[PDB]
Formats: C-alpha cells, structure tokens, sequence
C-alpha cells in the first residue's frame, strides 16, 4: 500500500511519497507551506515543496521540525545527464542519513561547516528507473530548522569531488521519516 503525490500547489512543486498512508498525513498549505505529521513508528515517507526544475538558487525555509526518532530535514533533489541524487541535510534525528557514504571533505557556508560525502547506488530506483547513479551529501554540523541555503556553494563543492551536476530535475525542502513519529510545518520560498 504505497502512495505518491506530486504536482503544483500554491505556486510550488510538491512531492509526497509513503509506503504506509495510514500513519502519515501530508498537508499542502498556502504558498510554499506544508505540514506533515507521522505517528505509530511505522512507515517510510519523504515529502515537501520546492521547484521543478531546480536550479542554483538560494532556498529560504522556516518553520517547526519536531521529530521523534529516525528523521531528517533536507534540501533534496536530482539531476539528469548525469543522473545524480543529492542531499543538503539541515537537521536529523537519531540516525545520520549519510552513514556508509564516503567522506569527501568540508565546505563552510550559511553559518556552519558541512561534511561532504559521496556514494554510488547500483541498480537502485531512480527518477529514470533502475540505474547506477552517484549521490552527493552535505551534512550540516550545526543543526537548525530555519534559515537560508546557498545551493550553488554546495554544487560547486561537489564538482571538485566527482562528476559535476547535470540538468536539474526536482528540488524540494523535504521532511523524511523512517519508522518513527513527529510533526513539521515548513515554509519554503
């Protein structure tokens, strides 16, 4: 029982995915606002608002992020040609989502050091189907739940590590949860 919802709402691209619709409620609100509540420590989901296509833009976000367990708050997106999945992780709960990726340096932007990681996913689900693709991570040391993200500084930092980003697909401010509970109301602009 999976559910995937995408579209435009309030002028923004949105995306929500879960493998347990009964324990997660995603709510589109006005402009770049959305809310998610999840309970019962059951199910995997990722949802938020942003743009399609993405770009090297400054993403402003604010709101409240209240996880209880495995969860993260991230700018999240894809490029094509080449196919890349990327994460700018602003906050997380009890598990660091970059675990198992390869350490690849540091970048200082937007008031914090971010640790950079790279990984390869082999025949894994992608926006193009089952593929082998590269992943980039920047993980903020100084966790926060509101501020601005200069995505181009991350894109430039990643391009000195491995393959450069391709043509942008979607780009969202995502809340994720994995067999946990919590609530969040965020606004992107």
């Amino acid at each position: 029982r999976t559910q995937s919802s995408t579209g435009t709402h309030g002028g923004y691209y949105y995306s929500f995915w879960t493998d347990n619709p009964n324990t997660v409620t995603y709510t589109n609100q006005n402009a770049g606002q959305f809310s998610v509540s999840w309970s019962g420590n059951q199910g995997n989901f990722v949802g938020g608002k942003g743009w399609n296509p993405g770009a090297a833009r400054t993403i402003k976000y604010s709101g409240t992020y209240n996880p209880n367990g495995n969860s993260y708050l991230a700018v999240y997106g894809w490029t094509r040609n080449p196919l890349i999945e990327y994460y700018i992780v602003e906050n997380f709960g009890t598990y660091n989502p970059s675990s198992g990726a390869t350490a690849a340096g540091e970048v200082t932007v937007d008031g914090s050091v971010y640790d950079i990681y790279t990984s390869t996913r082999t025949n894994a689900p992608s926006i193009e189907g089952t593929r082998t693709f590269q992943q980039y991570w920047s993980v903020r040391r100084n966790k926060r739940s509101s501020g601005s993200v200069n995505t181009g500084a991350h894109f430039n930092a990643w391009s000195n590590v491995g393959l450069a980003l391709g043509s942008h697909d979607y780009q969202i401010l995502a809340v994720e949860g994995y067999y946990s509970s919590g609530s969040a109301t965020m606004t992107v602009s």
